[PDB]
């Protein structure tokens, strides 16, 4: 069965952007949750002995829903870091000036993207077949992973439960965190 | 220019089922942002002077999650009350007997829809055509008001800030909050 990866870091590495707390319930509770249900699912079907994004690129329903937001989380704690934050680097900080001409403007745009997706939701960054950076918004579990030619390459969770125990209603205090923490070397590792 | 409606009793009403701090950030916060947005809007379009009503019956994209989440919300207010909870009465306890056998039937069931109502979303309790009751789920801002010969009874604000802070992630827990609160009177006059 499918496992509860590991948190890429210490509870609380990523202090004071996201708490300990949230990441107890977020990452312990909610994902774990994911993967129970995944796993109470699969039992005598044909997802029985696949990889997680064969689930996720061949479902629909509850067995969507559930592999989807396991593989779309695990890519969340990725794309954070407690060394992460500040100026992009290397070939994404590049790709971002091809595309939006810096990266505040980049900044800009992707909060834009991120405040207005409306309900649960998830923002993100991806590369396209023709090797362009853009900014795409999904609905409750679906991800770019499942979109021919497009690359994840970074991913802002919306739901509420991701920042509402630290921010409450004010996703742009959230986005602030998501900047502090932003994993600028997972970031060029999928790019690349 | 539409108003926030005023809470129907006082924010610590409903305590300990809903807290005095969720009531602040639900009805003072987000329900209040819905209003703004939505008097930001409407001005230059063919809605400026439409009723809510008339705007959610006719409105798209964003002039439709502003306006609907306006009445969705309102209507949830009334759908709790700190006399409320219990036992149904009169017409909609009857009615909920003539359809679902017994009223744990129709909570057993109501209950179910409410918990696997995946992402941000509203479970309803609707009387159809017909004249029996059923249970409706709508996600985002979608609500039973615009489905004609369907007249909407009680709703339960699912999605997420509704209920984390006093709840986390157990929503079984928030609709025991629900069960407690339930405004019979109100559902009663929507049915009659
Ligand atoms: O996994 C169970 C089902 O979850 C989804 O359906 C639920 O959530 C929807 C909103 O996201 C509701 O409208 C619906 O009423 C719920 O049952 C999924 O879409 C279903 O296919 C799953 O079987
Ligand atoms: O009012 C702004 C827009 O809100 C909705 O679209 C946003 O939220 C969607 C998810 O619910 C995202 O997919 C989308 O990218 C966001 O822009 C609404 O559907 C749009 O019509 C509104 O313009
Ligand atoms: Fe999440
Ligand atoms: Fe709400």
């Amino acid at each position: 069965a499918f496992e509860l990866p590991s948190l890429p870091y210490a509870i609380d590495a990523l202090e004071p952007h996201i708490s300990k707390e949230t990441l107890e319930f977020h990452h312990g509770k909610h994902h774990n949750t994911y993967v129970v249900k995944l796993n109470g699912l699969i039992p005598g079907t044909k997802f029985e002995n696949k990889s997680l994004e064969e689930i996720v690129c061949s479902s629909d329903g509850g067995v969507f829903n559930n592999a989807a937001q396991i593989w779309n989380h695990t890519f969340y704690w990725n794309s954070l870091s407690p060394n992460g934050g500040g100026a992009p680097t290397g070939a994404v900080a590049d790709a971002i000036n091809a595309k939006w001409g810096s990266f505040d403007a980049f900044k800009e745009a992707l909060n834009d993207k991120a405040v207005n997706n409306f309900g649960s939701s998830w923002t993100w960054l991806v590369k396209l077949a023709d090797g362009s950076l853009d900014i795409v918004n999904t609905s409750n579990a679906a991800t770019p992973l499942t979109d021919d030619g497009v690359t994840p390459i970074l991913t802002v969770d919306l739901w509420e439960h991701a920042y509402y125990i630290d921010y409450r209603n004010v996703r742009p205090d959230y986005l602030k965190g998501f900047w502090s923490l932003v994993n600028w070397e997972f970031a060029n590792a999928n790019f690349a």
